[PDB]
């Protein structure tokens, strides 16, 4: 009944991708603004591709994502300036955004210190959704896969979360029981919904800004603002 492997979230539960994603956007603010003479057009040019980016997370993906996200530039360029496709002004803004995101992805030193005194207690996995491309990158980005047993990539894989099929790999791959493990993530509809369809031992949400759920939408076992209140929660569900 003890608790023999713990799964994690990558995105927004580790590292801060929302944070470093904002931080690109506000590069290319600066890069057109600036440089090619810009007013208050970019910052909507930014948010077209935000959105942009939401509704092409579908999966299975396909590769080459570059072509496509940064198909996903000239498409929002074009919409908001105007004129011809200029691929390079695409390709200059979707670099720059790609590589500031990428060095702002770092494990901070006392999630480093978290996991490192976690893992001689429990097995640990990291579980992310999205393609293999930029999800790999990340994972190189703030060099996390030393600290785990496993990661598993959904892009890779036949599904992803909230799949149930997905963790039974997991669990597999770890030779443990889903009432043997714990889902940690800070979405509701992938990391907890998936987590209670695999029938895991608890769902742990992430929640560090706050949000009050709807009453439709999954309910977890536990809710913490920080993956640093882990130890503590895992100590008390018996390990
Ligand atoms: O690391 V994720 O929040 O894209 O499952
Ligand atoms: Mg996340």
């Amino acid at each position: 009944s003890r608790v023999r492997a713990v799964f994690f979230d990558l995105d927004n539960t580790l590292i801060d991708t929302a944070g470093a994603s904002r931080r690109g956007m506000l590069e290319v603010i600066k890069l057109l603004q600036s440089k090619y003479h810009y007013k208050e057009e970019a910052e909507i040019i930014c948010d077209k591709v935000q959105v942009k980016l939401s509704k092409e997370c579908f999966h299975p993906y396909n590769t080459c994502i570059t072509d496509l996200r940064t198909s996903h530039w000239e498409e929002a360029i074009q919409e908001t300036k105007g004129g011809a496709a200029n691929r390079k002004l695409a390709e200059e803004c979707y670099f720059l955004w790609k590589s500031t995101r990428l060095q702002h992805m770092t494990l901070a030193e006392d999630v480093k210190a978290m996991l490192t005194e976690l893992r001689k207690e429990v097995r640990l996995l990291l579980l992310t959704n999205g393609d293999r491309q930029t999800q790999r990158e990340k994972i190189e980005a703030c060099a996390c896969q030393s600290y785990f047993d496993a990661v598993v990539v959904g892009g890779e894989q036949r599904e992803e979360k909230p799949a149930p099929s997905i963790f039974y790999y997991c669990c597999n791959l770890l030779g443990v029981q889903p009432g043997d493990c714990v889902m940690v993530g800070d979405t509701l509809e992938t990391d907890i919904q998936g987590g209670l369809n695999a029938g895991l031992k608890a769902t742990v949400w992430i929640n560090k800004n706050g949000i009050v759920p709807l009453k439709s939408s999954p309910v977890p076992h536990y809710m913490v603002s920080s993956v640093l209140e882990l130890p503590a929660l895992l100590q008390s569900i018996d390990c």
